[PDB]
């Protein structure tokens, strides 16, 4: 794998090696608040995370990765869109070189500072690895990053970045709360889209919160201290790590709130 960000194996150039780039019900989008229609049928979201263990924090080349223990139900995403039940294996984020930009689904265009994923998967499909090959493996739930306050339940993540800066590196994380990145509000849009980096597999089914999250200036700008390079290579600074919204094609994003 060689694709990336940049101007020679970015977004643009992803289809050559992933042609489902150019597929059907490919992510993110942007959410046209008013052609977004609520459905009364939706369950509310049901966020199990108190019993979530976390185990490492892995800068991986394109963005860093909180991984959990996934081999038992202990932080699960249930109800809302979803039928079964789906354990979170990893969150991570996308996020700009600048305040403007940085999240890769958009609302009526807005483009936020970034875009926190908590991914999950269903567990009978039994692996992730097997979940990913269904129109129905995986659940990500997506959060927009807005620059005010500080998030206190992100500090943790932000001051272990020095120590994660580079490609490849890894370091504990455990006892991390995801509980804590969350809004107030579990009001959310949804719709079926696929992973916003190659592979591309269509077997995501997106749950977007309403409410963006708050975090400090300080906080983003450590995100972008972050390299896409490994150690001892020129330094590439990890930013605008998103993929542009894609083609909504022939889908319709539901809300479940009025
Ligand atoms: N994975 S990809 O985005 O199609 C892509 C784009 C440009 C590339 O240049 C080399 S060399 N490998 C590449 C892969
Ligand atoms: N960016 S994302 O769509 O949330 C996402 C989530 C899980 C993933 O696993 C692989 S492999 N690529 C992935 C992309
Ligand atoms: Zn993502």
């Amino acid at each position: 794998h060689h694709w990336g960000y940049g101007k020679h194996n970015g977004p643009e150039h992803w289809h050559k090696d992933f042609p489902i780039a150019k597929g059907e019900r490919q992510s993110p989008v942007d959410i046209d608040t008013h052609t977004a229609k609520y459905d009364p049928s939706l369950k509310p979201l049901s966020v199990s995370y108190d019993q979530a263990t976390s185990l490492r924090i892995l800068n991986n080349g394109h963005a860093f990765n909180v991984e959990f223990d996934d081999s038992q139900d202990k932080a699960v995403l249930k109800g809302g869109p979803l039928d079964g039940t789906y354990r979170l294996i990893q969150f991570h984020f996308h996020w700009g070189s600048l305040d403007g930009q940085g999240s890769e689904h958009t609302v009526d265009k807005k483009k936020y500072a970034a875009e926190l994923h908590l991914v999950h998967w269903n567990t009978k499909y039994g692996d992730f690895g097997k979940a990913v090959q269904q129109p129905d493996g995986l659940a990500v739930l997506g959060i927009f990053l807005k620059v005010g306050s500080a998030k206190p339940g992100l500090q943790k993540v932000v001051d272990v970045l020095d120590s994660i800066k580079t490609k490849g590196k890894s370091a504990d994380f455990t006892n991390f709360d995801p509980r804590g990145l969350l809004p107030e509000s579990l009001d959310y849009w949804t719709y079926p889209g696929s992973l916003t980096t190659p592979p591309l597999l269509e077997c995501v089914t997106w749950i977007v919160l309403k409410e963006p999250i708050s975090v400090s200036s300080e906080q983003v700008l450590k995100f972008r201290k972050l390299n896409f390079n490994g150690e001892g290579e020129p330094e590439e600074l990890m930013v605008d790590n998103w993929r542009p919204a894609q083609p909504l094609k022939n889908r319709q994003i539901k809300a479940s709130f009025k």
